[PDB]
């Protein structure tokens, strides 16, 4: 089978449409997500045109083998899509209406800079290669683009599934290519982030600040160093949530700042002890007393500065 | 092959039935489970009808290729089902009796709010797309819906496998679709949750309350902070047996409240020490003595309040 | 092709045989094990009978497509077996000698109540569905059931591979089914559980009992709480080695009892300190002295009681 | 189908070209990476020549089955590539222009000696085995070798995708083989390595050096041993971000040196205490005072020496 | 197609040869390794013989379907090999020369008794089942057995790839079977085992022995118990690099002996304290002083005894 011939020098328009049935397995670390969906294609092949009153029937059904079908592919997929043709229907004028149901593991990069308040735009790229006999351009049939209401993605709120209607037509290896961008916008849903990660982590930190109300070097060392170990053990515990990145994250900065707060606390505890042993407890008391307000204030300000920087 | 033509205007009824052979691999985190089962379908195609007298035989066996079979699909499956046709049998009147054996990884959302006492309703959705020549509706043959007695799901009690007899008929991408709901009800079975997770966690907490019978700040700091580390280490240990959710869990609330109890204990220990060093051991003793009854009482009440809230 | 017709009303006997070539990947947590084996089937189809004198040859070889072969399936398999036909050989009387080499991931529940001294019985169920024309029953050819001598399963001792010769014939979805039980008996060979899990766990516990020879509350708190953390860290270390169950295990019970021993030790340490501070060191010394023999004795007895209860 | 016959004794030249569409799943531990690309091949088969006047069309399209296509394979791939033919086009002269799209998990060794500043040269080897009738040699069409601009590999910066134009022609199992080297040059991108791994690790080490300003053996033991535990806990935490190698890494040298610094600190702490108890606090103070500058200086120098040795 | 008939009673000799292209994914815990190789087979089929003079050509190429090919299989493979026929050539006398490229995940038991100094012998078993008409025996063509020079196995040194030339002929299920043993000898390469596992582990143990230079029970308890926790944390860290076995290992024995050394140290610390409190510091000092030389000496000898016992 060969592609349909043109009336004049015009290319062939293929009316695409992706309707999401199921979305699942969003791997934050692999930057992949799986999707089960319909793919509807529609073009006009006049060789397939028929008179309805002579044939008796209003639409003819065909097998994929029987007719010319455009080679549509996905750009950002791991392997070839697991597709099964649902129906092929030709109208009297030759307009083919193809429909298939596929499942694919899609690659879309993620932006963890604002985690756990981050919103993502997942992409699904459709592409078609233009043949020698005639050029092929992709079109969006907005009536055939959507998603089922049950469609969920655990820990996320699925906002919208839309398509960039203007295709990116370009040249590649001496032939024309028509690319389409399907966008799945998702915002993070993590209500339990505060009681499960932030709040227990902050308690550990405030426990260490009780050293500003003690004069026992031995107790203070235990307080500041043990809570530092407890902070690490707490991090080995909630590490699954800790977004695995190579740029600085909002959550990533806070964690770093917390390590600095533990270090500075040790300095104070060491200073207070040294001045006390050097028989100058007047300064040792001044510092400890200052630190009682200095540590919470500097922490609150530094978090305001950060929150501002990231949002 | 084309679908059977109607005598009048009536749609084609397909009598469905799923009989579970083997259930397994329930992934609480992925919200998936795997199932091995039979799928029985039945429809009336009068084109295949035959007189038993002249043919000699009462039932004719066919190959899938030889006859028209409806395109039945699962909605909430990860990839296409691994199906193998068992038998196709046409009765004299043309009533086809299809049977296949399939295996599929099903997506059914889970509700961890009441874990480890949670009960789930696993769904299996059957769907058929109506063709242009004829509309197709799904029906349930209750005599062909069930499960083998050996059918197990480790850590769960399989209660019932039933089907919502009324199909959800709706319009999708300009064509009619008949959807069916098969429900697998399972209640959690975790007897060892108390001795393996709750009881050792509570012992750690009670160890921390021995600080209300000590006046040694150095011993108390060790007691309350070490058991806090031990609580985390215990959590990194039973981290597998922890339900991973983005809403608040019963178990998850307890865990949070336990972190608050550790924090408050530190405050008491710090207060008792400060009042003692500030030469006011009369109130330091009062507080420590109150805490001896205050900490267990508030803990018991708060757990009653929580258990009431979730159940 | 259709099944062979009966001389009388008798059903068709298919002589089964599974010979294990390789056993591997026993997943204690998934309750699965993979196997690579031969499957030999033998029946009598008189339509295939031939005179050896006129034909010249004593046995005729056929292609699966060329002749009727019964639809044999496995019950407890994850997906369809990866089978490849080795040889099909028809004797003069019409007796077919089928042989195929397959590999399958089998599901067989495990009993961890007596771990690490547990022995398991892995099952492989063969099933055949009776057709309309004639009923099919499965038989065991003991000469064709066995296992290679190299057959190993790391973590176990392979005792026997036998078959329950009497098939479980029953009715399902209005048709007869003949089921067969193949049993692979394996006993656990973990001979180093003691030096790797039990002995170090016990050392850590005995270290805590040195608190009965000390009067230093501060040292005792460190001793009993640190070894409690060390017990957890040891458990996060050997947790891969330990069993994953939703009932009570022998190992599980001991672990639980050990947590109780840590709690009781804390009570003693707390009591001894309180009586000493309340200026009553006569009873504080009595208790500590009693505990020196009470803790080991109660431990030995309780382990005898438990070992008896489980075995 | 047989290969095209030579005019004279010249071999057949196949013009290769790999254009990367997607690069992903770089497994540092497995030394593998996955890739999704186009493979364009071009050779001359004069048996396929045609007159565009008689044939009507300027280029004929063929099915893989219909014509002779060279058996091109990848050397360093895990399994066979998941290829799908895009287009086969023959010009009147007999020049075949093949194009397929393949996915493949490629094996290229990695050099972690300079991690996290390491750069890699990933290889993709194309090979063709010469047949008996005529020899086959591989050629590079530089116009058909490249990569899409969106092509990413998380935590790395993709520098270049080039091909060694001269094929490595050699003899293997008595026949000629033409091998081609495609090189993907990447350099590590880990900005957050300093705040997430190095800086918190160093804080923990500096905390241990506060023992040079204390005389309390009990506090010093806690300081040096607790930070040693904290160093390990931190390493179990960042364990993921550590290259798992069987030679010495730049990072692996630093980590080792840090363990030596902890050991030496213990010696000092032990020595200072012994001299103090042996009533010689003049030397004990000298050592502690020296260590205040000795430990940071030796650490800075040793890191300079190392950084120089590795880079 | 049927097998070639014999001139006499002689069996058919098939000349085997495996040439390794790629070796990878050696899973120490699963006892498996993946391999990508050529498989060359050669047998004499006189039915395929041809006079060069009449035929015109010296060698005829065939399709697998066109001629009789022996059913060669691998014994110790997980699933069926992913094979693709490269070339089939028939010389004028009838000598078929088959060549295919395959990939297989092989099963080869490993011996971790001498880890990390262990050397392994990986096996690849070729087998052929004798047919009724003619018996089949396997032969080794040493000119066709080898490995590419780039062939690597990370963390191992590939010594040799040879084949046991004498096949193991035996009877299985009433038919003759010819088995061949291909051996891949690999010796471990773990230079960094000393700085990454042994040396930091010994430093922890050495730290514990500083308790023999202290009289502070409180400091000694911290020293011995904390380093015991640090030993565990270190083990949870390097547990990836420790042989995941059953039977006693060289590394396995050392680790155990180290746990005994921690326990004995506690006894000394406890004894020294008890004698001191019981006002007998003459004996308490003697023991501590003896232990200063007793602990290192007994450790050095016990390791000498061990290494002798294992090597
Ligand atoms: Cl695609
Ligand atoms: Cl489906
Ligand atoms: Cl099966
Ligand atoms: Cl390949
Ligand atoms: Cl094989
Ligand atoms: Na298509
Ligand atoms: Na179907
Ligand atoms: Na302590
Ligand atoms: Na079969
Ligand atoms: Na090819
Ligand atoms: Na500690
Ligand atoms: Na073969």
């Amino acid at each position: 089978v060969s592609p349909p011939p043109p009336i004049a020098d015009e290319p062939l328009t293929v009316n695409t449409g992706i309707y999401l049935i199921e979305s699942y397995s969003l791997d934050d670390k692999a930057e992949t997500f799986k999707v089960n969906a319909f793919l509807s294609l529609s073009w006009k092949d006049r060789r397939l045109a028929f008179d309805p009153v002579r044939s008796g029937v209003r639409v003819k059904t065909y097998e994929p083998e029987a007719i010319w079908i455009p080679e549509i592919r996905f750009v950002n997929v791991e392997n070839a899509r697991d597709a099964d043709v649902v129906d092929i229907s030709v109208s009297p004028d030759g307009t083919v209406q193809y429909l298939e149901r596929f499942s694919a593991r899609v690659l879309s990069p993620l932006d963890f800079r604002r985690y756990p308040f981050d919103s993502q735009t997942l992409h699904i790229y459709l592409i078609v290669r233009s043949v020698d006999t005639r050029n092929i351009v992709l079109a969006v049939d907005l009536e055939k683009v959507g998603k089922n209401d049950d469609v969920f993605l655990t820990g996320w709120d699925i906002e919208s599934f839309t398509a960039v209607v203007k295709p990116a037509n370009f040249a590649l290896e001496d032939r024309l290519e028509s690319k389409l961008d399907y966008q799945l916008r998702i915002s993070r849903q993590y209500f339990s982030f505060i009681p499960n990660i932030i709040l227990p982590m902050l308690f550990i930190l405030f426990i260490s600040w009780t050293a500003f109300w003690s004069t026992s070097y031995e107790a203070n060392v235990t307080l500041v160093v043990s809570t530092l170990i407890a902070h690490i053990a707490f991090n080995i515990l909630v590490e699954t949530n800790l977004p695995k990145t190579c740029y600085m994250t909002y959550t990533g900065a806070i964690i770093f700042m917390i390590y600095l707060f533990y270090f500075v606390a040790v300095i104070e505890v060491t200073v207070q002890h040294y001045l006390k042993v050097e028989s100058q407890p007047a300064r040792a008391a001044s510092i400890t007393r200052a630190s009682r307000i200095a540590f919470p204030v500097v922490f609150l300000l530094a978090n305001i500065i950060l929150a501002f920087l990231f949002f």
